[PDB]
């Protein structure tokens, strides 16, 4: 006798209970709906269902008008009532405090508690039921190889329409790898990322050890080295710093940064390289306004300064971009103020899954005359040394990136990483495609066809699945009919943009009690915070100011 | 000197140096500005010509009874009143916090360390001229003749509100889950990183013990049986690391989940009393849901008893603590239109006002014995030769002492007092008048004023010689009681918003998690709903004797 629940059959977010060894019952508290399966709607509830604009149509006034949209961009009134809608409307999908997590289909303390997991935003498939997904489709899901071959490699090249670069797609790796961090000794549902959000742990260590050893300890700054007359991060040798290098790296290029990772990409080591250099220029500003402060207080009055300007820099030049929004967004905390709102985060598992974004990376990394392998440039920093950060912003800024949904297009240099992601969510027995649409408040896919908006694809996908209701999320994200000319399907922005909401409004620094000038050393620092952007960012740690963009 | 030493801003305006000997204050929402932020807005005068004062709340909610009756009778009354109770002292606390021991200013390492203790009001510098910032003596007096002048117990002084033994040792056991001091590190660090109502002190604070405790079979805790009685588990059956001279009996040595508890028979009373409730909510459950396994089973029931510590807390503890007349209210939908922060950290202060040392007798009272303090300290036989219901039977009648109104603290553990007043200084506490401020009070201009009395503000001012350099803790144990209570206004005006946070700040009142399939179900959520102090001992020891926090 398998788990009552294993068909799903609690709808609009009312939660399942056994309460038997073959029966149910569903709790529909605060659902707006009632009945055995909290399907029927209440009056209220009729009403708001009857006004509510789909998603889609919501995208489609965002991504035109743009004489209207420059007119309301310039009435501040008007940009803050807009971007608070944008913001309010997104807070209800996250349960925060957070709930399930892979070992915990029902609420726990320990589920609760134990920072060492990703949370979950739909509990696990039960140990006992009938198929992968529950009880619909067949004993066991399609071969993960089939899957990737026949509708995820790249065969030619698709660039991204939306024009994304090399500056992105190392900007989208460098910043999520401080929260997204799984411990593979433990498993894929598990995290070393305890801050769980923006805390900059990929700069300044994740443990206080690890910190005090990157740290100068005079003005506040962190250690360096310099190199040929410039700034470079320090060694592992002269810091004591553990990092991920191959045997054969020699003791001068094994860089120490708070990522134990990133010295694998030189695309990860130009941003640690930028991201050092801030730290210091802001205590060296910090001095000048505080020549009473000692080195304590400098160092950790840059790094909240350093974490206000992520937080600037990802939703109004990064977020920014990938929407294709003609509103511009703003990063403005005291919108909240005034609304309910919890300022906490956990990670979840499925931002995690969602953000496997393998098509952005090209075919060779193009930097001035040379066309570098993959091969050649994994672990490879001495293309950072000879080239330099000037002539790596200029080519980055100038390469096209992929396209992520629309299919095939993973390149197949990183064709085990893709396999990978589908059979970690198996393992981590992830439900169906169609359950993260309605637990996210989109309407079920009817066809294969429906989901990818052609023929071929889906055809191959209905052999392989034989129902749209066991397609799995991650193969669908990629295979995904995309908005128009657009780099994102529908499911990637309405999964995707709530937990993004949560882990850089929910940062502490964003609360009331912390959003003061005097928080950030006075006004000048607050100032830098509120001014930030990746141009600037750029202009003010790279030789010669190049110019510097998102888009080609 | 830290320019900042004086503590120059007001009304929660923050104090920033700009250089060697120059400040400024950041005013930013105070609904204050000018150089101090003591210049209020308009809004900021109607708004405090308007607000009553604690003391006058206070008298209202402890008079004109036959108001209170109809109030307590008409639930949409009894609900309006206690929204108001909760969101009245709601401003208050930091939350996400602030401060700790050290840091005075706000750093991500404050913010993310949870080792600390947080702080309601940032320590004094380390360059300050005098301990208190720049007011007062170069020293404060000698901590041994503050508590002897003015701490020490003469004659035993009753507490009038009534408050007994079931009361005290309910107030030991509870609050000593999320204060548990790591003083391998320091007064200013915890090693409860809960920082909360998480019952740690019944399961553990580590998976490795709580899996250590447990039976692994019906969800139940372990436990041994002795003369037919369901008592704790061995060190020795379990392995589980425990406190106890080496001259207690392998049987006697008790496992459960906080170390110390061995230490006072009162505490291994409650330990029972909870262990039993756990394995009776496992039997409970069982019947519910005979398909659920040992896991789901001990998980829903430790959610249980989690909620029922707190609707005990509100509706009992906090209810006889208070005076009031109004029934409080232990429901979470009240918060639910409301701005609140489902999260706690556990304040420095909250701790030191918790020290009511003078709520233990001269003796410990029971059946038709008279125990010393030495006699009673790491001696479980007690609990065995009396039993549960003898215990309950007695601790229900045994009067507590008076915690404020001046010396009344028993010799046996002037040490303790000692050291509350020395890791005061320590940790480099500002002074009862800073706090009084920090929590909207009028500071006090004399030392008469603060006790109310003669003898004993003569011997302060003498000690101390200004009123603006008095320390909060001997303040709190010496203050002015309200009249006929056990408690002075700074006591109540500080404990009640940290308590707030702590009880309504856990998860399980946020919305996601308030709701019967929680718990199990309607006979899940019933079960918190309608706890009580004498519910849990009617159900949990033989006999079901009748008992109350007062006498
Ligand atoms: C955000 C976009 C992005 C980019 C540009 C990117 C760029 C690259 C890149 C080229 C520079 C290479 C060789 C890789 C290769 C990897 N990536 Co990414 N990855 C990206 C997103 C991710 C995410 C998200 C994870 C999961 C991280 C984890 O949990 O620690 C990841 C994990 C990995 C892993 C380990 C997980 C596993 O396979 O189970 C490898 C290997 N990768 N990645
Ligand atoms: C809530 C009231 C209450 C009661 C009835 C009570 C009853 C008793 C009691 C009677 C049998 C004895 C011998 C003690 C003895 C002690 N108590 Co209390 N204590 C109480 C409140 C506290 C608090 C609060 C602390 C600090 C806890 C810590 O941080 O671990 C404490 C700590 C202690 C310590 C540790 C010293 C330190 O610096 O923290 C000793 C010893 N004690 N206590
Ligand atoms: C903290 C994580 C930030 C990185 C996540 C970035 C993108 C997630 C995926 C898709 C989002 C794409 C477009 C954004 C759509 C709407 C903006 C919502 C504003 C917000 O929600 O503020
Ligand atoms: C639910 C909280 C609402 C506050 C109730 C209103 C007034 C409080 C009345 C009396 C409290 C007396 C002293 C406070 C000191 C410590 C807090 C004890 C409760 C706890 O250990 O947590
Ligand atoms: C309980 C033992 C405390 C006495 C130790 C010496 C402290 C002397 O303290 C004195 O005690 C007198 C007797 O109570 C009081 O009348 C005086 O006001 C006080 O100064
Ligand atoms: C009232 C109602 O619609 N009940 C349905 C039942 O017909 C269906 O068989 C079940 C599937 O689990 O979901 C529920
Ligand atoms: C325990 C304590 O109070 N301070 C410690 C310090 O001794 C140690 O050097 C540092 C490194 O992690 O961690 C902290
Ligand atoms: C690391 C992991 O996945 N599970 C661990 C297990 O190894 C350990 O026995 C248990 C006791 O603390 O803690 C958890
Ligand atoms: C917390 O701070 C203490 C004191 O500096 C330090 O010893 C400890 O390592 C810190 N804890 C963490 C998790 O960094
Ligand atoms: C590493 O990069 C350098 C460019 O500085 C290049 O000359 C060399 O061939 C590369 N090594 C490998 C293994 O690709
Ligand atoms: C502010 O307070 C300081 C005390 O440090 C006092 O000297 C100064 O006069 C005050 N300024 C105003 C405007 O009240
Ligand atoms: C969290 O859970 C993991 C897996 O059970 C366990 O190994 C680890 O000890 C737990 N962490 C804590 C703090 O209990
Ligand atoms: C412990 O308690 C028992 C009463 O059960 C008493 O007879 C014995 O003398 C006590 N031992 C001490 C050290 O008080």
């Amino acid at each position: 006798h398998h788990h009552p629940c294993c068909s799903n059959p609690c709808q609009n977010r009312g939660e399942c209970m056994s309460t038997g060894f073959d029966q149910y019952k569903c709790d529909c508290t605060r659902t707006g709906f009632y009945g055995e399966n909290c399907t029927t709607p209440e009056f209220l509830t009729r009403i708001k269902l009857l006004l509510k604009p789909t998603p889609n149509t919501v995208h489609y006034i965002l991504t035109h008008f743009k004489g209207v949209w420059n007119i309301v961009n310039n009435i501040p009134f008007l940009r803050s009532l807009i971007m608070k809608y944008v913001l309010t409307s997104r807070s209800y999908l996250i349960d925060s405090p957070p709930t399930y997590n892979v070992h915990y289909g029902y609420k726990s303390w320990e589920a609760f508690s134990n920072l060492s997991y990703y949370t979950r935003a739909l509990p696990p498939v039960a140990d006992d039921c009938p198929t992968p997904m529950g009880v619909k489709g067949n004993k066991e899901l399609p071969d993960s190889k089939e899957v990737l071959e026949k509708v995820l490699l790249r065969r030619e090249f698709i660039p991204d329409p939306q024009g994304s670069n090399m500056m992105f797609a190392f900007f989208a790796q460098h910043f999520t790898h401080q929260f997204f961090k799984t411990d593979h000794k433990r498993g894929p549902g598990f995290t070393r990322g305890l801050g769980h959000g923006v805390d900059l742990n990929h700069i300044y260590g994740e443990t206080l050890d690890r910190q005090h050893k990157l740290r100068l300890f005079k003005d506040g700054k962190l250690k360096y080295q310099v190199i040929g007359g410039e700034v470079y991060p320090p060694t592992v040798k002269d810091t004591q710093v553990e990092m991920i290098y191959p045997p054969h790296i020699p003791e001068n290029l094994q860089f120490a940064v708070g990522q134990e990772v990133f010295g694998l990409v030189p695309g990860l080591m130009m941003y640690a390289t930028i991201w050092l250099r801030e730290h210091n220029r802001v205590c060296d500003i910090l001095k000048q306004e505080h020549p009473e402060w000692g080195d304590e207080q400098l160092f950790q009055t840059s790094r909240l300064i350093l974490i206000g300007e992520t937080i600037k820099i990802v939703i109004e030049d990064y977020i920014q971009h990938l929407s294709g929004y003609h509103f511009k967004l703003k990063f403005d905390p005291e919108l909240l103020f005034n609304q309910q709102f919890q300022y906490q985060n956990r990670i979840a598992s499925e931002f995690n899954t969602l953000y496997h974004w393998h098509p952005l990376l090209p075919d060779t990394f193009n930097i001035e005359d040379q066309e570098y392998s993959f091969k050649q440039f994994l672990y490879n920093n001495s293309i950072l040394l000879e080239h330099g950060l000037t002539q790596f912003v200029e080519s980055f800024t100038r390469q096209i990136a992929g396209r992520v949904a629309g299919g095939r297009n993973v390149p197949i240099a990183v064709q085990a990483v893709a396999k990978a992601s589908i059979d970690q969510s198996r393992e981590m027995k992830y439900q169906s495609l169609n359950e993260y649409r309605k637990r996210f408040s989109l309407k079920p896919y009817t066809s294969f066809e429906e989901l990818t908006g052609e023929k071929e694809m889906a055809a191959e996908l209905k052999a392989l699945y034989s129902d749209i209701d066991v397609m799995e999320l991650y193969p669908a994200l990629l295979v995904e009919k995309p908005r128009p000319d657009a780099i994102f399907g529908e499911t990637m922005v309405e999964l995707g943009a709530p937990f993004s909401l949560k882990g850089l409004m929910g940062n502490p620094i964003c609360s009331p009690q912390y959003w003061k000038p005097s928080t950030f050393g006075g006004e000048v620092g607050f100032k830098i915070i509120n001014t930030a952007s990746i141009q600037s960012l750029i202009c003010n740690n790279v030789k010669g100011c190049p110019f510097t963009s998102f888009n080609v």
